[PDB]
């Protein structure tokens, strides 16, 4: 299908025109459960590079990318068949950038599960994700006030929970479909505010629109995963690539606190003939910030942010040193203590 595309004003201050444009925002994701925005010269600029040096880091030999890895952050380097969703191996190789923290920070040094420094493969590449993120991060500010006033809340709701917000990104490979196997990444959900997402010219992206009847698992719940779920049903729209955008979905966070009226958009990619570089960006409350229902004050539930990251990454990756060492440290233990101590 013709997805909608939405230029950005590069501040958003709460006039008639940012509303109104929030309250678009809103209604594309009701409908098709995605939309794009144009991007500048110098936002298209940094995700170009940002492709680029992703391209050069999986040219490099299998043992030097395994290298870049920490024991402490799930930021680094994942190999094809790796990770696992819904049961099964996924394709593409990927390197993760996390909020990037040395040892040196009192977070690391209380032995904060996920907190730690970035395995950088050199400094040209830290250099390109970081401005890329900053840029990211801009426009994921922008969405969250945009969104609020749709919605008619304070404009502030949403920024004011990713403040030292935990952004990351996930720079992806997908090798191309060698086997019978068609599968890049399985049905998911991702699990925080927004997802914004930039893609080469091969294409393979498919998103779940929002169905009307249709129960949706709420994936912060143990026994409600949203991996693998509706997988082989229809609809699915392809996302055509398209030079000059970034595509927009919402997260598990706007899922909840909207109570359902958005949705925490599925989505799953297909192998290709060609191999196919694509980014997806997160724009994730601060790791301690607790989301709650904006619809319902006298509702009790919440969801503790850190907690729905550390859980999803333990089961996208159960045998990663990083996962290994929170289970020999007791480290969502830790997670407990520091929301009250
Ligand atoms: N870290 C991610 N966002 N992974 C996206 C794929 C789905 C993930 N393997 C899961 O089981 O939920
Ligand atoms: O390949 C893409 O375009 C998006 C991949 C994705 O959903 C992810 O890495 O979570
Ligand atoms: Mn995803």
């Amino acid at each position: 299908t013709n997805l909608q595309t939405f230029e950005l004003p590069t501040e958003v201050t709460g006039c008639a025109a940012d509303i109104s444009l929030g309250r678009a925002l809103i209604q594309a994701w009701q409908k098709d459960g995605i939309f794009q925005i144009k991007t500048d010269s110098e936002q298209d600029r940094k995700t170009q590079e940002a492709m680029a040096a992703s391209k050069q880091f999986c040219k490099e030999p299998l043992t030097f990318k395994s290298s870049c890895v920490s024991d402490l952050t799930y930021s680094g380097y994942v190999a094809s068949g790796e990770e696992v969703t819904a049961g099964k191996p996924d394709f593409p190789e990927i390197f993760t950038v996390c909020k990037d923290l040395s040892v040196g920070d009192q977070r690391v040094k209380a032995g904060w599960p996920c907190h730690g420094p970035v395995p950088w493969p050199n400094n040209t590449y830290q250099k390109s994700m970081k401005t890329f993120m900053e840029e990211l991060g801009l426009a994921g500010e922008r969405l969250l006030k945009l969104t609020a006033l749709g919605f008619e809340l304070p404009i502030n709701t949403f920024t004011d929970l990713t403040r030292d917000g935990w952004h990351h990104m996930r720079v992806l490979r997908f090798p191309p479909q060698t086997s019978t196997l068609s599968r890049g990444i399985g049905a998911h959900t991702d699990y925080g505010l927004l997802v914004i997402a930039a893609q080469d010219d091969v294409g393979g992206l498919y998103i779940r629109p929002p169905v009307e009847g249709e129960k949706r698992n709420r994936n912060w719940l143990p026994g409600e995963s949203s991996a693998g779920m509706f997988e082989h049903d229809e609809p699915w729209t392809f996302v055509t690539p398209t030079p000059g955008v970034w595509t927009v979905f919402p997260g598990d966070i706007l899922q909840f606190m909207t109570g359902g009226q958005l949705l925490s958009t599925p989505h799953k990619v297909k192998l290709n003939t060609r191999e196919r570089f694509a980014c997806a960006y997160f724009h994730e409350p601060n790791f301690e910030a607790s989301a709650y229902p904006l619809f319902e004050p006298s509702a009790n539930e919440r969801i503790h942010y850190g907690e729905h990251f550390t859980n999803m990454f333990m089961r996208c990756y159960p045998d990663r040193i990083t996962t290994q060492r929170i289970n020999k440290e007791n480290r969502l233990a830790h997670l407990e203590d520091l929301k009250k101590y």
